[PDB]
């Protein structure tokens, strides 16, 4: 017996009850739909898995988004094509409009609607309290809304987070390293983007859940009101555990690790050193001020517990004084 076992403290059962289908994304069977109906326009960007481009549904002449897929592991396609299609037309997910094969790459080709997103790092400089306040109950909406679902997105970052400011439209994107909640399933933990991996992934402990996506959003929200981008800035996935204890203090995390029956890789041995935890108090400054209030650091200061159990889940969150200011819709 190594690691103590862990379970989701909310909808941990939720798949086992679901037909076989929902979940055994190998067995699922793609509906194609016509690739003459687009057009490339430019290209977006390019990840080790897919190519991302401005298109142009020439049926309709509405613009949309193509993201042609090039995975090693091909069963990766399907979980992200059932993934996609369980949760569509949820709160502030992203909707896959088609699925077409690329003559050209003779992979699939998923087709979403189009965001005209402002780049978060031009935007994030603009944030008041206010919108901070507003957009982070929006991803909190499409959070709940997936774990509720029976997903966890493991990828949650201020690239996945699409916002038309304009509109003040979010969409959470990127659904391919997503995956099932199964209780007692033993995940990889090189996923989620380093500044935003829990300490459940950096400790390599792999019964993790919902709450991993927890933490993750914690770190943009620190992000955001620190002014701060990205607010645990690791050089690698070693650095980026030191970094965190810098903050949330050593003694928590052997406390972390002591209760899970987790040793740290022995590599942490003559890095790790000897912290306290920090105040809060302690990253604001005249700077970034007018976005800190009590309440900000409170719910922040859930959000970020070694503990995954210990987390705020999504629709905790979504109770805290933080959100009181937010109007709901409408
Ligand atoms: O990778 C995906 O799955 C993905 C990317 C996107 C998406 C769905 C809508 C989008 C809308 C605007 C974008 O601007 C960029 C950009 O890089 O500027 C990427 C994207 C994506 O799905």
């Amino acid at each position: 017996s190594g690691p103590v076992p862990s379970r989701a403290r909310v909808y941990t059962d939720v798949n086992t009850h679901r037909p076989r289908e929902y979940w055994d994304y190998e067995s699922h069977v793609v509906e194609w739909g016509n690739q003459d109906d687009y057009q490339l326009v430019r290209k977006l960007g390019r990840g080790k898995y897919s190519e991302v481009f401005e298109a142009i549904n020439i049926t309709n002449n509405e613009k949309v988004v193509v993201k042609i897929l090039k995975p090693v592991k091909k069963k990766k396609i399907k979980r992200e094509i059932k993934i996609l299609e369980n949760l569509r037309g949820g709160p502030n997910i992203i909707t896959l409009a088609d699925i077409v094969k690329d003559p050209v790459s003779r992979t699939p080709a998923l087709v979403f609607e189009h965001v005209n997103n402002t780049d978060f790092k031009q935007l994030y400089q603009t944030l008041t309290d206010y919108d901070i306040r507003f957009y982070m109950y929006e991803i909190l909406k499409a959070l709940d809304y997936c774990h509720s679902m029976g997903i966890m997105h493991r990828d949650v970052k201020p690239h996945n987070v699409m916002i038309d400011h304009e509109h003040r439209k979010l969409r959470l994107i990127d659904w391919g390293l997503a995956e099932f909640y199964h209780p007692g399933q033993e995940y990889n933990v090189r996923v989620a983007s380093r500044y935003f991996k829990g300490p459940e992934l950096l400790v390599d402990y792999q019964m993790y859940d919902y709450s991993l996506d927890m933490w993750s959003l914690g770190c943009m929200l620190a992000s955001m009101i620190f002014r701060k981008e990205p607010f645990f800035h690791g050089h690698d996935n070693y650095d980026q555990l030191v970094r965190i204890a810098k903050v949330l203090g050593t003694e928590d995390l052997y406390d972390y690790i002591d209760k899970y029956n987790i040793e740290l890789d022995p590599r942490f041995n003559d890095i790790l050193g000897r912290h306290s935890r920090k105040r809060w108090e302690r990253f604001v400054h005249s700077e970034n001020q007018h976005l800190v209030s009590p309440e900000a650091l409170d719910f922040l200061d859930k959000l970020l517990r070694y503990d995954h159990q210990s987390r705020l889940t999504a629709r905790e969150a979504m109770e805290h004084p933080y959100f009181y200011t937010v109007v709901k819709d409408q």
